[PDB]
């Protein structure tokens, strides 16, 4: 029966907008969900979002006949530099299905066999860094995980070394990209974006866009000139033809795809690894079980593709980390037609929804009494998990194209970490979650003790 939707506290003419005037807006929306329940309406001047938290409503939202991917205001601001790349394109834009058809074979489980050697190159650099720390020293976990995942996509993406493990200060491309991502998220909080107080922010944003376009356009121009045929995404994009249109991607679209993959390499897999290590050091019995698997499976100096596929428990640890702290914490949908959600909430064509993935993953009606516990065994049997209960990679045709790539890299790296080191939570770290487009532990530090196993 038709029901009024709950709404959080309002601030006069600003409606709900000041609630997201925080450096931690996803965590603020999570606390609102805990108070108000499975659905609430969020109003700002000239916009309304509905936030979904229950598997009961999210299983309907994931119906692709009724709901399509929406560009949230965040993705609309990211589109100023990610353009009509896969992540910031509407499903109905020609370049979405065209790039999707061309890039799917580059991201398949088969393709991971070709990327494996480049992933091992960077993973070996991480292990050697930790082997070379002095007794007195500690590891900055998200810092080192972000060095690794950025370098991996640089090498598999377009055969470029960011050489992040040689640096204290990021490569200039990365300085610009991080500052562009920060400006996109900060613009969400501006009641009056045209006020001249923000004129410096706008000039810096254009300069940062220019820096990203110049390196990426030069890399594309340099590859075309040389005719080199490396086994990277850039070669696949320069050579590939969409079976449907018979057309290749143009150079502008290739640039947007590369910027998109570099954003992913910086923002996502690094968060997953950082949360996975956090949960392992907080759950020593789980760390022991994962370390025992790494020791039994990784019998060679270098992991092989086939050995990574056999790290089943490590896979389960990664899924249980994605459950409790999904590094990509939301995706947006619009109603394709007038419709009723959950027999209760009427929606008009075009109405926007936001899926709060961390809340979905805490639904006690799905996961049971032990929902706050880190228990990778709950992923033993995928058929035992209710439909649409677990969405860390999004939904349907607009799900993460990088899912196989991220899980292969994360499983390889976590396996090698568990083979090579014992870990100590030497500070009794209190979880502090920094938000960009994604969630990461901030200030998470550990000490490693080498098991002295040669590479
Ligand atoms: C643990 C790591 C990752 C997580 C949790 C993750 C999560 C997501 C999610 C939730 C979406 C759906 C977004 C939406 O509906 O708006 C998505 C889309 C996407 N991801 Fe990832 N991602 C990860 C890693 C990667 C990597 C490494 C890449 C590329 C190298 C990548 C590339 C993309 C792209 C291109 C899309 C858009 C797909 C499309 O609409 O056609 N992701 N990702
Ligand atoms: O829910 C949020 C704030 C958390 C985004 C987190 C999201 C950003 C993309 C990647 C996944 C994580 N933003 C909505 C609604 C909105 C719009 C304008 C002003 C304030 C809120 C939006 O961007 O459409
Ligand atoms: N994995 C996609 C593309 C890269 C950045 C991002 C951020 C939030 C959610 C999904 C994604
Ligand atoms: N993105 C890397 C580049 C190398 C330097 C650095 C430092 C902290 C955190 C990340 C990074």
């Amino acid at each position: 029966t038709i029901k009024e939707m709950p709404q959080p506290k309002t601030f006069g003419e600003l409606k709900n907008l000041p609630l997201l005037n925080t450096d931690k807006p996803v965590q603020a929306l999570m606390k609102i969900a805990d108070e108000l329940g499975e659905i609430f309406k969020f109003e700002a001047p000239g916009r309304v979002t509905r936030y979904l938290s229950s598997q009961r409503l999210i299983k309907e939202a994931c119906d692709e006949s009724r709901f399509d991917k929406n560009l949230s205001q965040a993705l609309k601001f990211v589109r100023d530099f990610a353009g009509d790349g896969l992540f910031t394109s509407w499903t109905h834009e020609k370049n979405w299905k065209k790039a999707h058809n061309i890039l799917l074979p580059s991201f398949s489980q088969q393709a991971m066999k070709g990327y494996h050697a480049m992933m091992v190159d960077i993973a070996v650099q991480l292990v050697q860094k930790w082997e070379r720390l002095n007794a007195d020293e500690h590891i900055e976990v998200p810092e080192d995980m972000t060095r690794l995942t950025l370098d991996t996509i640089g090498l598999c993406g377009f055969n470029y070394r960011f050489n992040s493990f040689y640096r204290d200060q990021p490569h200039p491309f990365i300085t610009s990209m991080v500052r562009a991502l920060d400006e996109a998220m900060n613009k969400l909080q501006r009641a009056n974006p045209d006020d001249p107080a923000y004129d410096e922010n706008k000039r810096q944003f254009q300069e940062d866009i220019k820096v990203m376009n110049d390196l990426v356009d030069k890399i594309i121009a340099d590859r075309k000139a040389s005719g080199e045929q490396s086994d990277d995404l850039l070669t696949h994009m320069l050579n590939g033809k969409d079976p449907e249109t018979g057309e290749p991607l143009d150079d502008e679209n290739i640039r947007y795809q590369i910027i998109t993959f570099l954003i992913a390499g910086h923002e996502t897999t690094s968060g997953l690894l950082s949360f996975a290590l956090y949960f392992l050091v907080k759950n020593p019995h789980v760390l022991q079980k994962a370390a025992e698997e790494a020791a039994r499976v990784l019998v060679d100096p270098v992991p092989s593709y086939k050995q990574v596929k056999q790290l089943k428990y490590v896979g389960m640890v990664l899924n249980e980390a994605l459950r409790l702290w999904p590094t990509a914490p939301a995706f947006s949908l619009y109603a394709k037609e007038d419709t009723v959600l959950g027999g209760e909430y009427p929606l008009e064509k075009g109405d926007e929804l936001m899926v709060l993935i961390p809340q979905l993953h805490r639904d006690k009606t799905i996961w049971g009494d032990d929902v706050e516990e880190f228990r990778p065994e709950r992923f033993e049997n995928p058929s035992a998990i209710p439909q649409h209960a677990f969405k860390p990679f999004g939904n349907g045709q607009r799900a993460c194209i990088g899912q196989q790539f991220a899980l292969h890299e994360a499983t390889l790296v976590l396996g090698m970490m568990l083979k090579h080191f014992d870990f100590e939570d030497h500070t009794n770290y209190e979880l502090d979650i920094k938000e960009t487009l994604t969630l990461k532990p901030e200030g998470f530090v550990v000490k490693a003790k080498s098991k002295k196993i040669p590479l």
